[PDB]
C-alpha cells in the first residue's frame, strides 16, 4: 500500500514504548492496515475491530508469537467443539452468581494482607507491592495453586508476555528475535515442573480449586481431560488472567491520579470505583493487541479485499482511543458517559472472565482507599507505560503522610 510507506520505518521498540502515535495515524489513514515488522494486518479502530471480532467470516486464530509461546489448543486460538468444550470447562467458576458468593472472602483479605506489610512506610511502589500481587494471589487461589509464592506467578506472566509479544518480523517475515521465545519456553518447564505434581493429585482426590475442575468436570466417570489438552489454557490464565487485573488496577490509579479533583471524589465516594475502572480500562487497555481473528472466506473491511486465511489483530488497546466515539481519549475522564469498550473484547471469543476481573480490581482498590485515603503520586519519579501487546504501568510510586 503506497500511502503507508511509512509504516516500513516503525519498529517493534517504537510500537512497545508507545503505540498510540503510530495508531492514531493508522485510525485516520488504514483502519485495517498490514504492519511490516508485525508481518499482519491489524485493525486500529473500534468499528473495524467489532466488526472482525463477531463477523461471521472470521474466526480465532492465535497470534504468530502467542502460537510459538503456548502452542494447541489455547482457548484462545482454536474454534469449533474443541473452544465450545474449554469454554464450558473455565465458565463454571466464571459465572458472575457464582463468583458473587465467594469473590469478597477471597480478595479482601489477600487485599489487606498486603497492605498490612506498607500501609504505615509512608512511601510505596504499588504494582509490584499491591496491584499485581493481589492479581495473582486472587486468581492463583482460585486455580488450586496455593502453594505457588505471588512473586513466581508475577514472573512467569512477565516471561510469558515478553515470549507472546516477540512479534518482531524480518524482511523475510521470519521473527526478528527468535531468542526472545526461549524465557516463555523456561517459563513453561518451570509451570510443568510445579503443576504437573498438583494435577497428579488431583486426578485421583478432586478437590474445589479450579484447575481440578478443568480436569473433571463434565467427564464420564473416573476420567479426566488430558493434562496437554488444558495446559495452554492454563498458560493463558498465567499470563493474561494473572497479569491483567493487576495492570487494569495500577492503570486506573495512574488515570485518577493524572486528574486529582477526580481521585478525591473517588476516595470520598467508593461507589465510583467501578466508573473509575471502566475508564481506567479504556485509557489504557491492559489487553492492547494480543489477539487476532483469521477469515474464513474472502471478505472485504474498511475498503481492503482480504483473501480467506487473512489474519488480522485486534488492537482494541487502539480501539478504545476512536475520536470517532470518545472525546479526548487520551485524558482520563471518570465523568465520561458510560459508552461500550472493547477492553474485554467481542463475540465469541471475547473475555470470559469479565465480572471476576471486575470485581477483584474493585475490591483491591475499595481496601487501598480506605487504608490511604491521603494517597499521592510520587511525582519526583515518572510513570512510564510499557507494552504493544500487554499494555501497563511498570511502577507506580506514591507517597502518603
Ligand atoms: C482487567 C482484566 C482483564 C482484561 C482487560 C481482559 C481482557 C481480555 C481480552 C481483550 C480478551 C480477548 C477478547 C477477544 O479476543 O475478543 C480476553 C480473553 C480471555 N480472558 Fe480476559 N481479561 C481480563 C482478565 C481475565 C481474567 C482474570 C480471566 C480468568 C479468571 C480471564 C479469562 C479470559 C479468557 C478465558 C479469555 C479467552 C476467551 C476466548 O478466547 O474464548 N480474563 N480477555
Ligand atoms: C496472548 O495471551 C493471552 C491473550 C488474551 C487473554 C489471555 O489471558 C486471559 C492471554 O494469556
Amino acid at each position: 500500500r503506497p500511502d503507508l510507506a511509512w509504516l516500513d520505518e516503525v519498529t517493534m521498540t517504537q510500537l512497545e514504548r508507545n503505540p498510540y502515535e503510530v495508531y492514531e495515524r493508522l485510525r485516520a489513514e488504514a483502519p485495517l492496515a498490514f504492519v511490516p515488522v508485525l508481518g499482519s494486518y491489524v485493525a486500529s479502530t473500534a468499528e473495524v475491530c467489532r466488526e472482525v471480532a463477531t463477523s461471521p467470516d472470521f474466526e480465532a486464530v492465535i497470534t504468530p508469537a502467542g502460537g510459538r509461546t503456548f502452542g494447541h489448543p489455547a482457548i484462545i486460538g482454536v474454534n469449533g467443539d474443541i473452544h465450545a468444550d474449554l469454554r464450558s470447562m473455565v465458565e463454571p467458576a466464571l459465572q458472575p452468581a457464582e463468583v458473587d458468593r465467594w469473590i469478597d472472602d477471597l480478595v479482601r483479605p489477600i487485599a489487606r494482607r498486603y497492605l498490612e506489610r506498607f500501609e504505615n512506610d509512608g512511601h510505596a511502589e504499588l504494582v509490584a507491592q499491591y496491584c499485581e500481587p493481589v492479581s495473582v494471589r486472587s486468581l492463583g487461589d482460585l486455580l488450586g495453586l496455593q502453594e505457588v509464592d505471588s512473586d513466581k506467578l508475577r514472573e512467569w506472566f512477565a516471561k510469558l508476555n515478553r515470549s507472546s509479544t516477540n512479534a518482531a518480523v524480518d524482511e523475510n517475515g521470519e521473527f526478528a528475535n527468535p531468542e526472545g521465545f526461549a524465557e516463555g519456553d523456561q517459563a513453561k518447564a518451570e509451570i510443568r515442573a510445579v503443576v504437573d505434581p498438583l494435577i497428579d493429585k488431583w486426578i485421583e482426590h478432586p478437590d474445589d480449586s479450579a484447575i481440578s475442575h478443568w480436569l473433571h468436570d463434565g467427564m464420564p466417570p473416573g476420567q479426566t481431560r488430558d493434562r496437554e489438552y488444558i495446559y495452554p489454557t492454563i498458560y493463558v490464565y498465567l499470563l493474561g488472567a494473572m497479569q491483567e487485573p493487576g495492570h487494569g488496577m495500577a492503570s486506573t490509579l495512574v488515570g485518577l491520579f493524572s486528574r486529582p479533583e477526580q481521585l478525591e471524589e473517588v476516595v470520598d465516594d467508593p461507589t465510583l470505583i467501578p466508573r473509575a475502572i471502566a475508564e481506567g480500562l479504556r485509557w489504557t487497555s491492559p489487553i492492547w493487541s494480543a489477539t487476532a481473528r483469521i477469515s474464513t472466506k474472502p471478505v472485504t473491511i474498511a475498503g481492503v479485499d482480504l483473501p480467506a486465511g487473512t489474519p488480522v489483530m485486534l488492537s482494541y488497546g487502539s480501539a478504545n482511543h476512536d475520536t470517532g466515539k470518545y472525546e479526548a481519549p487520551s485524558q482520563y475522564d471518570l465523568h465520561r458517559p458510560p459508552l461500550p469498550h472493547l477492553a474485554f473484547g467481542a463475540g465469541n471469543h471475547a473475555c470470559a472472565g469479565i465480572y471476576f476481573a471486575n470485581h477483584v480490581m474493585r475490591i483491591a482498590l475499595e481496601e487501598l482507599f480506605e487504608a490511604i485515603p491521603n494517597l499521592e503520586r510520587d511525582t519526583r519519579e515518572g510513570v512510564e507505560f510499557w507494552g504493544w501487546g500487554f499494555r501497563g504501568p511498570t511502577s507506580l510510586h506514591v507517597t502518603w503522610e
